């Protein structure tokens, strides 16, 4: 059965993501209920290629947290998953950055440099400043 | 006279940024009142080196819009301002990303790539997935 094999893969995925540490607190994603077993789904694209879908909820709805958790899920799974896979990840809510936090971001040199190196963003800017 | 040379400089800065196209709308920042003449301040850090401070307000408080306006201001003045300067930008409210927009972000190839290359974020991620 496709369906039961997909449930086996979802448990494998979950066993790898549960012990990822939160970007902010000294606890695991599982401990803080950012992820749980039911938040994973696996689908077949074609033999030898699976799509993994992970829903998660950061401890508070802040953009930088959501970004970082997304990065950790990809890094951990890319390194540790023993089958070829596409990954899609979804948060269940909008997020925000406080006045203080967004001003930090738009002035932080590392953050500015990374957006500048994004070819999609750099082209939008190119076209605004002409 | 320091004070008045600073006003001259703030008018030169303003004249450059007011014609920047908004990232989302078919208008300039000045038309949309994202910036105005009094939102620019210039200070002396020392001879041949001025701090330029720009306050702005995006048409709506969304993170991507604030990020892109910030980039455009920086590139514009980098390319056109005929004096050595440091730039600080400030938005006077927090911002948010809808559930739709934050999901696009955490799945978008270039956004993930750029974040991974930001040294602060990559070191955090390393520690979280170790
Ligand atoms: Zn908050
Ligand atoms: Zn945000
Ligand atoms: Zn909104």
């Amino acid at each position: 059965s496709n369906a039961r094999i997909m449930e086996e893969k979802a448990l494998e995925v979950y066993d790898l993501i549960r012990t990822i540490r939160d970007p902010e607190k000294p606890n695991t994603l599982e401990e803080l209920e950012v992820v749980s077993e039911s938040c994973v789904e696996v689908q077949e694209i074609n033999e030898e290629e699976y799509l993994v879908i992970i829903r998660f909820t950061p401890t508070v709805p802040h953009c930088s947290l959501a970004t970082l958790i997304g990065l950790c899920l990809r890094v951990k799974l890319q390194r540790c998953l023993p089958f070829k896979h596409k990954l899609e990840i979804y948060i269940s809510e909008g997020t925000h950055s406080t006045e203080e936090d967004i001003n930090k971001q738009i002035n932080d040199k590392e953050r500015v440099a990374a957006a500048m190196e994004n070819p999609n963003l750099r082209e939008i800017v190119e076209q605004c400043v002409l």
